[PDB]
């Protein structure tokens, strides 16, 4: 929840938007501007894919709201929309009921993926009918159509998968899980490519054994069950399961202490390890736990020695506006150009994240005046009603 | 007790007093002035009601006695006079016999409401008579009148509910609890609207099964009984119980440390979570537990990023007088206009809370001179007899 | 892993490259420049070999990237490519699940070698054939050729040892371990010296008892098994095993505290002890654990009294280029002279380790533009894409 | 080991070298210069011998390498070459597996001697022959010669005692320990005094009971075995054992904390206690454990009140040369006068201990150039190759 929540403001980020030369496109994969850093992340992506990252980590350094989290996430997108991305903040290690290296370990395990191939008993086909009498469904394969009667329980799941008549689905016989594959090929046009949104009519019987591929994390297995690692290694050896190290993003790196960096240095050498990407908005800091050793970003030298550092720069109000616009678009929030330009300007006086967070309040304030679009007047009101943290701390200082 | 005590100086606060446009009325729902902040809280109220507050919290920032606690409480009033409001101060986490995240957890559970529908055996009707012989009572429904004989125990409860002959009540057969519904409809005039202060004659028998609706908190269930959460979830699924997240108000936010903020960030993402409203009267502070990281209001950035910040401003002596007046009125304390004007002036030299606390001492000092109203002379004496903390610390400094 | 990883950037270091007079050669054994220090390490090497190091330790002092780790490793090379070298950093003692003197102890035991003579049942000879039917192998000795059939398990090991037809190998009958001795003498030319890359045809039978000599560390025995020390001493007394104290390199010496130095002082007097070599890039420091005692490099006087101190100096960009070149050559990375000269210059503005770490990213960036050699343009791009820690901390400071 | 190691650089120190008047001789008992302090230690020696030291301790104060450790050791020599001398440094109390007052206690017990008279079964005499056939030995007393056949075990011990034919020895029948008494009287000349290097032919039989006198410490009994103290007191009462309190030397006195000084003050009043001699190279220091109480040498007043303080002064390069010469002579290291004069000069720029430690490296560097004597050129090279701690910390500071 905190993590899905954490990644929601980045729902538009699909990758780094580079061309084949590895250079940044004007605007692609959701990203605009920040081109130098995007290109540096692309080198990281190639290094990771080449397995030339052994014992290295990444550090994104720059001010608040300069896309450090977006860029980390984009790296994981470029390895695959499948690849696990686990964002944390360093202060999360300080907790009253769990040791700090158990927090780190847990976050490591969230960042290591496993693709498991299993054969399951299913009922599958094109959904020829949905008739609540319980719900009757007809499923069609190349061999013909068969009727099922579904309990409310499986019907709810089918409704959750947004299954409609015309879709190809399967229903796992044991768990009752419903998977929507796409729309059946029968109904595709000449605009619709092969097996994408539209998929073939399944061959064979409605009721059959089907080879399914689950993407799970090593943490997702903990909750569903040391003993784990043993089974996982069995499965890889049998080519039943395949490891997929992901990305561990550690914002607020300076909140880590010496014991945390000792644990991290060691862990990131594991062959199955995720790539570790740190983020910092600070310069030189006393390394926490030492009391007097000052170091770039609060990271010990022997670690910094293995860290590839990419700088992120402040956006102009013009760049910020382009990004605020992607967020509004992605959110389904209608907003005038003048309103967006004002939000850009507010962002430059505060941060990008502050401007972005004003969209939802401005939108509701628009709805309340019977308007279905944010206008400049609503941005103006909202920004007089609410304060950024720097402005508020300053007023109260003075 | 400490919490009812905590909310007593806000007994006049009924809501935020905004119009349908969401703009502040001159004086409504007990609030006067502080209009910008009241309007910002109204946006929060709509966001909460729309469920657009996921992963956000609120921060009220301003000096002492600028209505931060009043405004938080007003938000809970606007969600419902039913909705749980739990005020705490951050230093309450530091306690010798309970861990700091057990304090926070307990305060979370006080801030989550549960409406439970139950059917109980009752005796109900209009109270046709009260005759202490034990006490004889006649209860009347549409089917007729029946006599009961009450033990002192239930009579005491009935007396506590301020039940008079003419009122419609019920008496729970098992617990012996007495509920006063209102005055019977039979005696209402043409000024008295339907089922308000005045309620219908109940239909059916005096003795019957009645569907009652209890508002409890998750903390109120702890005391009357992990195992709880299980039963509660059962009841929601059965539509027997309904959750009502309330408001958790955390004043003195800078007294929280890093472990507290890690626990809070996580907790406030729970789907059943109350809205968290922080309050601060400070500017930049070392985040407690870090020793060197300075931050607006002593809150870590990753939290501040999710916090909507509303500023509260100092009242003029004129505004303060309006508020001191509401408090006197609400208290039943008679006071001259000149006395109120003096209290306004004292408030500007000290704080609003200091002026407000002088009413009760001034009133007693009035009674002692045979006066049934506070006059300027009594405010003058009281303010020479007692000191505000700033004045006292200064005298002793010097 | 962290340790093999730790020694990888020094894979070119074969010794100290001194002549018989003990003076530094222009460039030999992988080292270039740093001649004074290399000559001082050569005195240490002779002292150790003479056993005149009793109760002394070594300190390498100089800035980051001046070869302190290389020189320590080179000392161990000069005692033997066999001699254990264990590099650590002082902050590694601070760990959440292991005491600080258990870290030190473990690192001591990694730095003490044991040569064990054992007689094992083997199959050996020249590999006359490799035929996967399982894999058939013919092994030839002076007495003739014998066929074996190997399971996939031993075949994998043989493949790991890079065994080819024509090589002399042995296969341990019990463990199944494969050892490649070299190419058979039969196929050597007049350029190929006796028993080096090329080794004799083994005498006797394919199947025989063979005296093998394993080099292990005292830590390598822990993992494969107090009780250990007892057995080890038995074996030395029987001339079955022979001790070989190695080198313990402790970088970041100032991260050690007083309890660590008390433990180290004592341990390094053990007769079986490794030589301890410290490294420092700092001047006077508060001795950690004391709060107020300042001392050269953060080391207590009574220790400093027993420490032989060798200074390492900054390389010019010209020297740095020579070293960057050895690393590229050793890596198999093609790079123009102009590109190397630029990396030298970058190294002088940053450190040698930063320049060296740019090779792999520059190389991949070269491959991506279809180039099989790094050119100046790729060094330029790479250095604009990535930042050194000093530059990044400075930008964010300002 | 650490302690024998600790006393090795003082192997030339035989006493304080004073005349009968108690005044310092130019050069005697290994000491040169430092005359005032030597004379003050001589008063201490007489006070101790008179038992007028009850509740007093000694403090040697002066810079590094001014002979504080030498002088402490010399005091113990003057009480007897037998008398236990236990040197420690105050930071040794801070250890992870032993409490700080258990370190102190252990060091107290090392500093208390016990002379035990025992009668043992022995074989003794003049060694008339050594014939390895096992080894045959003939032992001769006044009653005649007897042959023994020794196992390798006792022969090794005899070889360790440097026993030659012509020496008078005994061999303990039970333990197998070999003691070399000296050369037999039969072979002495008129230059050789009675019972010194040369001792009489033993009277009686080869095999006999012999009264032997072992010098042990109370710590030496711990390792070979509270219960101890009981037995020891038994033996003193029986005149079987005799106590000999020694000297406990505590360098780095300012590393002791308040709990250590409380334990020490108390312990040094024991009747069996060693004399405690502290050493300091510092002026006023915060007493460790107090945070704010400043005191000469970091010692509490009530202790300082009982401490007799002797100052040690810096040596000139001329005095230092005399001392460097004694060390070379004692070591068997040949060195020119010019080389010694250079070492004196180096010592004045650094410390005496630094110059002294350059002898062994300079000597090896001499051997390497085929020279059997250190010449100025070798001192020059060695001092350019290695650095003193002050010089190294300074370079790296700057
Ligand atoms: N170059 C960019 N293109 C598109 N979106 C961006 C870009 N940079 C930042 N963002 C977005 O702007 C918001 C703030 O960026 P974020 O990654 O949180 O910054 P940081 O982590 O540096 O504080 C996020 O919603 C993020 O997705
Ligand atoms: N705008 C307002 N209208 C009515 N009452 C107010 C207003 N602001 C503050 N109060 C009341 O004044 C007193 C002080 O305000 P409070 O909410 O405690 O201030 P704070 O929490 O900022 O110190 C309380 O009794 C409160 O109910
Ligand atoms: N004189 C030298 N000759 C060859 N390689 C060197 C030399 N000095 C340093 N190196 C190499 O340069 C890199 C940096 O040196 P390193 O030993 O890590 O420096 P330090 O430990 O002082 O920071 C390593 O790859 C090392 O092998
Ligand atoms: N006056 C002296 N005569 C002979 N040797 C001395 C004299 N002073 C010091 N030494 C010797 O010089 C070296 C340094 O002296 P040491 O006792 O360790 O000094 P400190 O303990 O004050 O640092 C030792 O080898 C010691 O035996």
């Amino acid at each position: 929840t905190t993590k899905t929540q954490r990644i929601a403001s980045h729902s538009h980020v699909k990758g780094l938007g580079l061309d084949e030369s590895g250079l940044a496109k004007q605007a692609a994969s959701g990203l605009v501007g920040q081109e130098n850093a995007r290109e540096a992340c692309g080198v990281i992506v190639e290094l990771i894919k080449s397995k030339k990252m052994a014992g290295r980590a990444v550090l994104l350094a720059g001010p608040p709201g300069t896309g450090k989290t977006a860029l980390a996430l984009a790296i994981a997108q470029e390895l695959g929309s499948k690849v696990p991305f686990c964002p944390m903040v360093g202060s999360e290690v300080y907790s009253t009921e769990i040791k700090k290296t158990e927090v780190l370990m847990e976050n490591f395990r969230r960042a290591i993926g496993l693709r498991i191939k299993e054969t399951k008993e299913v009922y599958e086909g094109e959904v020829t009918e949905l008739t609540p009498c319980h719900v009757i469904i007809g499923l069609k394969t190349a061999k013909g159509t068969k009727q099922l009667k579904l309990d409310p329980s499986i019907f709810e799941s089918l409704q959750k998968e947004r299954v409609e008549a015309g879709d190809v689905i399967y229903i796992e016989a044991n768990s009752g899980a419903v998977k929507r594959q796409g729309r059946c090929d029968t109904y595709a046009t000449e605009f619709d490519l092969e097996a994408e949104e539209y998929v073939p009519l399944p061959k064979g019987d409605v009721h059959k054994k089907k080879e399914i591929i689950q993407d799970v994390t090593l943490h997702d297995l903990d909750v569903a069950n040391g003993e784990i690692n043993k089974v996982v290694n069995k499965y890889i050896d049998q080519g039943i399961a395949e490891l997929v190290p992901g990305v561990l993003f550690v914002d607020e790196v300076h909140m880590l202490d010496i014991e945390c960096f000792t644990y991290l240095h060691r862990a990131l050498e594991s062959s199955i390890a995720p790539i570790v990407i740190f983020a910092s908005n600070r310069g030189n800091c006393v390394i926490r736990g030492t009391e007097d050793i000052t170091s770039p970003h609060g990271i010990p030298l022997d670690l910094l020695d293995r860290v590839m550092i990419i700088r992120t720069m402040l956006y102009t109000p013009q760049e910020m506006k382009q990004i605020i616009k992607i967020r509004a678009q992605t959110e389904g929030i209608n907003i005038s150009e003048e309103a967006l330009n004002h939000l850009g300007e507010i962002g430059t006086k505060t941060t990008l994240r502050y401007s972005v967070q004003l969209l939802t309040p401005a939108n509701l304030l628009a709805k309340i005046n019977g308007k279905d679009s944010i206008e400049k007047e609503h941005v103006e009101e909202i920004s007089e009603l609410f304060y950024d943290a720097k402005s508020s701390a300053k007023i109260l200082a003075d």
